[PDB]
């Protein structure tokens, strides 16, 4: 089913949103049908086309990556050949023993492409987005058209955005937090005067300001996230996988950062 | 054969221009062999690499679209494939039957690919511009070289060029009101008062200025059209389309 | 498989321009390698650059500023290049002086599948300079080698002096040669106008565009002078290339008459 101009318009600007909003819109749009393997998308499929993504763009530290949206075809290619070795290594059985229906397919380089240009990349643009991975590989019950019937005209919730919004501003701290971190060390290294502050500073850095402020940052997120999902994710406490990938990168963010 | 170091500068700032105008330099250069094929050119290859692009670029809206110049290999081969699949379809038949000449080959990606590199990719850039696309399609007669000499040294003539100017001013009033007409469609699903006073808008668009404009624009470029052709009526391929373009946006937006 | 601080190091030295990449490479490898530092210059360095030149639409050298790294399909036509450069009978000498130098001519299929097995390193669809030589030298040379090799090594101010002296030199060049070809093109009018512009042009060498470019000829002579007598650490790369980029653009530019 070839998209209208409309629905086209509509999966075109979702797919130039960050990675993890392609992925909630997603999720959103087939939680009845995909709930179970949201924590291989968020676990796996995600860390790896952000892996792919940053070294696309020469990032290597997490925390200095802004998250991007879409792949060249090239990029794409280690992207799908990352999440079959990472699928393949015995390490992950777990993940591929229960999540079947997420298995990526091994494919020759020549294949994939021809998959790519064939099937994935829907809106013809040369590069292949989260949203257009996710859709393909769960078309037992996904496509493109169903998608856009799904999540067109369902705004984000304000109490939502606040608490993405919320979460990020998390992001910004642990950024300024492991730079302050990352210019110490390197500073730790100079012998001498000083040299020598940055060691004591670097020793002290977990009751300094920008650790206190991510701290705060971290409850400010949880206060939003909370009543985010309050009011909209039934009880426990259509906005189903924004409410639980709040709450999993929160607890992600916490088990990382928190006290 | 291989271009000068001079006839590969003109060639590549060719193939810089808007696809338009790589189609007006070449239908010039070529006119005597390629005339006929014109309506293909116009209606089928421009088209279908003005949407490859536009998809390439993330535009869906002809009116939003400002015209390129080259796609990458990647998006070069969506366009062959298109052109083949619009071409085989049944409801073309008549693209098909009237323009054989016109016609393009069937490849697989591998093949289109080594085509590519090998011979539609002249400048070595890693990029398909309608230029190359137009002269290997129709090797048969026209090659970079001779393009090449058939075209350097003609400048466009300052009636034509005005009148091409003009025919952007239409599109660009064409912008302005289909930008408007949407933002009115758009509003006009909002429930209650303010979706009905864009109901109402609507109604009365094409008494407001922005069609005002357009309309004065359509006028301005008929005239400008007019002056050139007369004059030049070598060029022929420069008539040939900017009459061709006038008579559709007439038609889409004169009376 | 690199460290974070590696690859790091490796990304920025592979976003320098392609001569800065390649000493970064002859400093390190200049033990194993220096014998063929010439090939690296001549046809190496010269094939890459017109490659990006290309991809650019730049046609002449003198217009051009110097990349750092080409995608996949742009790679493509570099390695063919070289292997035709090296098939030519007319170079017969590069092939045979310079053998481990020597490019593999492959298939469209099997290149890309290298590019992305073997030579693209950090995995950004993306070939440097950097890359083609770890990878054309590998017997001796790999990425976490280079990184140890180098990471190490600093560029003292007195080699930046001459570095930079010798891009003045380019700079020189360039205004110099679009006068020549902008008289060039003005001698083509074929009334009293293109006689005026043919005579400039025909004088173009006692003029002050070409005095300053001899001016800044010498001034990169001194300094690379100072340099190469104080390091002829190792700087043996840097060394070695900023000599040779010098005798080039005296050959070129320098006094012609014999
Ligand atoms: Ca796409
Ligand atoms: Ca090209
Ligand atoms: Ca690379």
């Amino acid at each position: 089913e070839k998209l209208s101009a409309e629905a086209m318009e509509f999966f075109c600007n979702v797919a130039k949103l960050p990675f993890s909003q392609q992925a909630v819109h997603f999720l959103n749009a087939y939680w009845a049908e995909v709930s179970k393997e949201a924590e291989f998308i968020y676990s796996v499929g995600w860390e790896t086309i952000k892996y792919a993504d940053m070294h696309c763009k020469g990032i290597q530290l997490v925390f200095k990556y802004d998250e991007g949206n879409d792949l060249d075809f090239d990029i794409a290619l280690y992207f799908y050949e990352q999440l079959c070795k990472f699928c393949e290594d015995p390490k992950n059985k777990n993940y591929a023993t229960t999540y079947p229906i997420s298995q990526p397919q091994m494919l020759t380089a020549l294949k994939r492409k021809q998959e790519l240009r064939e099937k994935v990349d829907v809106n013809f643009d040369g590069r292949v987005s989260f949203l257009e991975y996710l859709l393909y590989q769960y078309k037992d019950f996904a496509n493109p058209a169903d998608f856009c019937t799904r999540s067109m005209n369902h705004d984000e919730h304000p109490e939502i955005k606040k608490a993405r919004l919320a979460l990020e501003e998390v992001n910004k701290r642990i950024r300024a937090y492991e730079e302050e971190k990352a210019r110490l060390t390197e500073e730790s290294k100079i012998p001498g005067v000083k040299g020598l502050g940055a060691t004591n500073m670097l020793a002290q850095i977990d009751s300094g300001p920008l650790k206190e402020q991510l701290n705060f940052a971290l409850i400010s997120a949880e206060a939003a996230v909370r009543t985010a999902s309050k009011k909209y994710g039934g009880a426990a406490y259509s906005s189903a996988g924004a409410i639980w990938w709040m709450n999993r990168d929160l607890e992600e963010k916490k088990k990382r950062y928190g006290p």
